[PDB]
């Protein structure tokens, strides 16, 4: 008699060669929010455990940021705070870092092609410590580029 | 210091499917594809029927056959599959008897025992990777109370 | 080689003086969805554990709502279900309530400038008490305003 409808939008970003997924099998979120503490004068970092999945485990995994990430006041371009990104214990930047199979622990993981868990950390700090940031809403993009080759 | 929290709700006063933990189901899910295993990680959540009448059957169908479609290329699609209460769902409705849904084992009036909801997808051809891109689709659940 | 770009938008709402974070450090969510049960005829309350982070732990904290929050039918603005908000064991309102420093347990927390944890509860009720709500999609905003007193 009564008809109830429920629409759930399903999405996927597919890469056939390489991707970085959460260690729990989920997709990484497209957006994260960092909290700033007026008490500790620091941001609470975003930390997530991830695994690289690849279609060839004989190749090297190369990781770099497409650009230097910044939190920028959405009302004032001039007002910025740097973002720091670490993955698998390595500070990432615009200069590429190479990760070899042994170091990614492919054999350890237990499914072929998939790395051991590595932590991804995204965080931020004010440009100069001691000086509190200016109030506002801030935005930026961590552009993670990862390549397979050799 | 202003802090804004948007709060929403979708209300059905006769029947709804909620999470088994009491939360609402999400309006959207994101599925991860692994280039290593060539498969998608399924979305799995335990659910309960909440209903104004627990003596009726619950009939469940999909309004349309769900697909993941390349946002930039309509011609490139992958099938989505949906399971509920241990049954593969389709455009043809499945009937769940009131007794099967375990209302008397739940211990809460009008709340069914838990039933797993599974959404997943697979490449069009098994063992062959799909093409790179961003894909999207709707699972359109239709549930009715029998008379 | 093959390159896969993955862009993660990072945002922050920065307040230098005072802010309310989740008790685990993360930012509060920007949105919550309340379930309505046709079985119990109630909305499930959203509850989250929170801490005040402040640059002065000696000051009273004043908390109010900017407007009386409503769950309003997105198709009909005249169908409003009242939203109720409590924080730290107090029902909040557009009329301010004050929380003394001593009461917020800054000195019981392990951390300078961080209060003891305080529960935030958001819930709602039907437009007319004792009568089920009409089917629809509803939306509203809980605007929380918090300043330091004396």
């Amino acid at each position: 008699h009564h008809h109830h409808e429920k629409n759930i939008t399903v999405t996927a970003s597919v890469d056939p060669v390489i991707d970085l997924l959460q260690a729990d099998g989920n997709a990484l979120p497209s957006a994260v929010k960092l909290a700033y503490s007026p008490a500790s004068k620091t941001f609470e970092s975003y930390r997530v455990m991830t695994q690289v999945h690849t279609n060839d485990a004989t190749k090297k995994v190369i990781v770099k940021l497409a650009d230097t990430p910044q939190l920028t006041d959405v009302l004032n371009s001039t007002v910025q705070m740097p973002i720091s990104v670490s993955w698998g214990g390595q500070v990432l930047s615009t200069t590429a870092k190479e990760f070899e199979a042994a170091a990614l622990g492919y054999s350890a993981s237990g499914v072929n092609g998939v790395s051991s868990s590595q932590e991804l950390v995204i965080s931020a700090a004010p440009k100069t410590a001691g000086t509190a940031p200016t109030a506002g809403n801030y935005s930026g993009v961590v552009s993670l580029v990862m390549t397979l080759g050799s």
